């Protein structure tokens, strides 16, 4: 069981993340990872609609190991400080995630 | 037995300064876990990103023991205002909150302002 996390930061600005195999997998240690990992996808998607009047584009589930993707492409908002500081620290929390865990997570970044 | 983590903020004039976490460390089963799992992301992250993205140096205190002892403080800390350090606060704030709504049983938050 693993977790894959995929960023897309277009232009030096955090735009969309598509996260994948979190939403349990009745795995305690993986299951631990995995509500680490909803928290903090969750928080974001809140957080950025409750704090930085930004409603993401949402897209999820929990059917075969959860699949969760937050858009701000079709947004001219992604680019408003409080939205970037916050996807940043989501950056910042799923980063350090798959370095203490690179066991079941995994983080990548594509830049363009 | 007894599992429960709170969340105590206090909030001194309009802004957010300290919270403590007492017990979100350690067992009491499989779903209390899961929620300390969660409360210790939200808090080891907050720390994180004051530091790096806040460039806000922050206060802390725990003990593994007894339940879990957390105490995230910016009392003291110059920058404590800014308003990057408190969005990120916000948010903790918010995160411990629904967690503590989707899950009673094992988180409480209660935010007394000064």
């Amino acid at each position: 069981s693993m977790i894959q996390a995929t960023f897309i930061r277009r232009k030096g600005i955090l735009e969309s993340v598509e996260l994948t195999g979190h939403a349990g997998s009745g795995e305690y240690g993986f299951d631990i990872v995995c509500a680490a990992v909803s928290t903090l996808s969750m928080n974001l998607v809140n957080a950025l609609e409750v704090l930085a009047d930004c409603t993401v584009s949402l897209q999820m589930d929990e059917f075969d190991g959860g699949y969760m993707k937050i858009d701000l492409s079709y947004i001219t908002n992604k680019s408003d400080e409080k939205v970037q500081l916050l996807f940043e620290a989501f950056l910042l929390g799923i980063t350090n995630l798959a370095e203490n865990s690179p066991e079941f997570v995994t983080a990548k970044i594509m830049t363009q």
